[PDB]
């Protein structure tokens, strides 16, 4: 079905077009348009904003679909992601992100792994519910969340308090400044 073939384009390339787009960061506007026009989501030309939006909300919606489509994995408790947070401009998420009990909305959809993460200067030992949107790809390891995934914070390890070393060794790696165990909710 289409609603599959959606989520292989995001997989393979589309991701970073999209999750900027989503995230509200800046893209380029031109490739979001080509693509739209590629896949059929549009047959001319955007002559307005509301268009555009349109457009683009359906194509998510067909990730999505194709991403809740897959079987769940209820065996995986714990995944991990590696974030650059220290970068001057995400000090906004930084600081809802370090803030305890702090809820972070992932507008995107969310990479994780729950074999390791990618060494950066945070680290997220991400807790799983019962029931949750997260998938396994695989085929389309890599898990993904669904757009707007809750985040809780639970608690923030810097590398100061000596929590550091004992939580580190539970999550496996391939310069850390900050240790962040969190909820999704």
């Amino acid at each position: 079905s289409k609603a599959d073939e959606a989520l292989r384009y995001y997989s393979a390339q589309g991701y970073t077009l999209l999750n900027n787009y989503l995230r509200d960061r800046p893209y380029k506007q031109r490739e979001a348009i080509d693509t739209l026009l590629s896949r059929s989501y549009l047959n001319d030309e955007p002559t307005s904003a509301g268009e555009f939006d349109k457009a683009m909300k359906a194509y998510v919606a067909d990730v999505e679909a194709g991403l809740a489509k897959l079987p769940a994995s209820p065996e995986l408790s714990f995944v991990y992601r590696g974030l650059a947070l220290d970068k001057p401009e995400l000090a906004a998420l930084k600081e809802q992100f370090t803030g305890v009990g702090n809820i972070v909305v992932e507008p995107g959809f969310m990479s994780t792994s729950p074999d390791k993460a990618w060494v950066n200067d945070t680290l997220l030992k991400i807790r799983l519910p019962a029931g949750h949107g997260g998938r396994l790809l695989g085929d389309a390891a890599e898990m993904l969340f669904p757009t707007q995934t809750r985040l809780r914070v639970d608690r923030v390890v810097s590398s100061t308090s000596g929590d550091f070393d004992t939580l580190l060794n539970t999550i496996p790696t391939s310069r850390i400044k900050r240790l962040i165990e969190v909820s999704v909710l």
